């Protein structure tokens, strides 16, 4: 029983992979996911691995288990870019972040307001801040209608009938080709955040083997299918 | 009397501005500063204005005050860039972030591990992730000796005779000109975060008028002295 816990989002890629690893080697690999609160008590008892959707959020969650995990051992394996997700078909013809600042649009950004550890913290501001123009930053912010954590493993999008755009991650789109239209953020503005994992202290050899599988050729191509990169 | 509460860092520019405002108008402006827990209690009683050193941190701090502050009213006014602070004279010859990834160095980064609301959360990863190389990202993380909130109001770095490099903000270097050697981060990698203010619901006109002064020609120039920019 190789048990994994982390946020919704990368779970889809990790379930493909755990599916494979199970029928190939017989090792039962469980992928637990969602908001930290919904699986904390459970994982407090049996987490083998914690996986994460950014470094800051991984650091914060692993620090919540005390002696069980040594946050020094967090391992970044892949990265992926932030995206703009619009309404299907992109009717407002949004071309990038600057466009979101300039038009009368309604933006939702992935902030948790110190209420939970989430992968989106600091993302919107680090991208728009790279315009180095205070008016644009001000304009972008005045168009923000909601500061809510990334929907992650939920298929529902906050304010999905009211908002015009969401700052989110490519992998969410890849996993839900269904919802919205992805728009590429300017290259000189965009940020990339990592997928990581950490093995518990004592990690059985069964665990260490799965972690290594995550860098194998089969795992790499699955991760790549969801927009997770290495180079 | 106008009572301000917020993190160390922007406080040096603000004490200046406040002194100059008092000189002119005869209004008493108090600048309280430091980690949130050290003044949270006093603020819950008399805060007229919360000031912030990034958007995510300001949002999180203002949300702690319940109804007293409406978080939609947060106002970005200035930005500044992150920097590398090395030991005096830069004896390891650090040239930028990629250099910090490649050399043997001890780096301290401004993360609060979900245990505090701090300006630096997400900064180091957003900068090094723009290299779009997982090994570099990896090598950088492996040189980090401490994840601790920015020193802010302390004229003292964490482990300041121990670490080789701190990821910090220009305004810190500006405020502590005799400590360490500032090294500029690659333009294609660096992130910029904002100064911001918010008034309590029901802010007096006295309070509103000081906020207006933060954008006057005189304030602009004090802010610029400590590294805060608009364009």
């Amino acid at each position: 029983d190789v048990n994994l816990y982390g946020p919704g989002g990368p779970h889809t890629a990790l379930k493909d992979i755990a599916n494979k690893y199970s029928e190939k080697t017989g090792v039962k690999v469980n992928v637990n996911f969602g908001p930290q609160a919904t699986w904390f008590e459970k994982a407090k008892k049996d987490a083998d691995i914690l996986f994460g959707a950014s470094d800051q959020s991984a650091l914060a969650i692993a620090s919540d288990f005390g002696k069980d995990f040594n946050v020094s051992k967090i391992k970044p394996l892949y990265f992926r870019e932030a995206i703009i997700l619009t309404q299907k078909g992109n009717p407002l013809k949004i071309k990038g972040l600057k466009d979101l600042a300039n038009k009368k649009v309604r933006i939702v950004v992935p902030e948790g307001a110190g209420e939970s550890n989430t992968s989106g913290t600091g993302v919107w501001e680090d991208m728009i801040g790279r315009t180095q123009d205070i008016k644009t930053i001000q304009n972008f912010r005045n168009n923000i209608v909601a500061f809510v954590p990334n929907s992650g493993s939920a298929r529902k999008l906050f304010a999905q009938d009211q908002a015009d755009a969401w700052i989110t991650w490519i992998d969410w789109s890849k996993s839900n080709p269904d919802i919205g239209t992805a728009v590429a953020i300017e290259k000189d503005l965009v940020v990339y955040r990592t997928f990581n994992v950490i093995a518990k202290e004592g990690a059985s050899k069964e665990t260490q083997d799965f972690i290594a599988y995550l860098s194998s050729k089969e795992a790499k191509e699955i991760f790549k299918k969801y927009g997770w990169r290495e180079h």
